[PDB]
């Protein structure tokens, strides 16, 4: 109960701040859907390329799954930074 | 004309790849709007806090504009990483 | 009141989870003190180097204040990532 | 012997600079201990959740081990940036 | 054909801009070669250390392959940021 | 004298390791030159665009100097990560 008063640096948030944070998180959910769609595209591309040595090698060299994971991480940490800008903890 | 054939590692993109890239960029435009709204909130909060020494000091210590800039950069580079996952350049 | 139930993805935390999060934040406070000490060192070094053109140029070329700001940002975002590992939001 | 004179951009460090660098590295060791404790917590949580399909799925969706690895990397690179602010190499 | 006119924010590039972008990408290829050489060094070091428990443990604790992967990612995203500085998209 | 024996986690480096580190740093110097050339291009572009309101606004919106600074930071930290992969400190 009222666990935020127990966590260092956290403060009481207004309804406006909570609403802005939730807007960030909902836009993030949309990005999650998009990233899942891209991952499905990559799976289908790899499948359609089976036993095409040159195209499989091209895909492997491009490393698209690693780049998608990098992008997902960046989107999530950007979300966290914006939410911190809104919520403004009282601590380092 | 056909400048992509002149840039190292770039390749001919299908309509599906272009569409996915544009989906990423349009979601990014939505994030740009959200970030502008948060920046307006920060400006209004700072203005309403003028000549309240303690609250101005709290805002300054929280560094919300710096955190918003960090978040914007992360969102943009995440977008670029996802677009790279889609477009798959042929070079390092 | 009970604002965490209003924020997307947040959940009820056990006392153990709150304690671990606060441990992260207290270690972060120690890092804040260290970073302040380094900044004081940089200020004193620059002051003691006044009207020594070569040493002022060396300091300017090394960009130590920019590197200290990069380090501070990395420590803070690492803290946030560890706290996310502990608290485990239910959302993207 | 005196290998720093062989590495581009490195310089002779004062005792004060070495002491500050070691302070950064010792605080980092404390963070290493904390991260190990969090990893042990995650292992125990996963073990206690065996054959609870919903809770295992929740943990998997939260990706806590990946977030702990991200946090560890950020702490380490922040340390390196602060140490660079102290030591100030003479090169890009 | 002329696919850049179909992608949001992209613009017509001058020959000078294309040349600068390709300079970035060629320097990046040189970094790719260097990273491959370091990876070969790591493989040879690990091989020469087989059945030397202490040295294998030292290598494992240092995590050199993970640090090489972090460095590769940073070089690639730095390249992308410089290329963005040159090409200057019209969108977020 | 022999300052590396005083810094936590540092070790004695072979000539081969020092050579690889210096190769990384020299490639980095080449990147420094390239980044300076891009910055000169940006200055000249801005100058040639004086009193062209639309083009000045386009440049300002693209934020090319900020993207060049992001790229420089990424290249430098990637260098540091590769050098860490080579040198392999004994500490966190
Ligand atoms: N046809 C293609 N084939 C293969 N891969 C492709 C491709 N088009 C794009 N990519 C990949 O997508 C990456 C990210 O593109 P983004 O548009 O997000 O980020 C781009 C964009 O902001 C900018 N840029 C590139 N071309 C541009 C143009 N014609 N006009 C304006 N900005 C441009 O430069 C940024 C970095 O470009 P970079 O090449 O380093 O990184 C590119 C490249 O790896
Ligand atoms: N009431 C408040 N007052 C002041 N500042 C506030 C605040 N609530 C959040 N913040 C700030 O927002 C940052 C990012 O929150 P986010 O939810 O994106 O990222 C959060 C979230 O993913 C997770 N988290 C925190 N509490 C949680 C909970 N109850 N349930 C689940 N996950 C939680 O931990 C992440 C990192 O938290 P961290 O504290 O390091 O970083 C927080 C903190 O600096
Ligand atoms: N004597 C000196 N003069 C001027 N600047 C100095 C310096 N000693 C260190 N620095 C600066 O500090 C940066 C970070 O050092 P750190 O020990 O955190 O991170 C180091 C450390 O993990 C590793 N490393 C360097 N020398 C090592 C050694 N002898 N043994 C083990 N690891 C070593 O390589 C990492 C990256 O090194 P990098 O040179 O790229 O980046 C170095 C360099 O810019």
């Amino acid at each position: 109960d009222n666990q935020h008063k127990k966590i260092k640096g956290y403060r009481d948030l207004s309804q406006e701040e909570i609403d802005m944070m939730n807007r960030v998180k909902e836009l993030g959910s949309q990005f999650e859907k998009l990233i899942q769609d891209v991952s499905d595209h990559l799976r289908g591309q790899y499948n359609a390329s089976l036993h095409n040595r040159d195209e499989i090698t091209r895909i492997a060299n491009a490393e698209p799954g690693r780049w998608l994971a990098i992008g997902k991480t960046d989107i999530q940490t950007g979300m966290m930074a914006i939410i911190r800008a809104i919520a403004q903890p009282d601590s380092f």
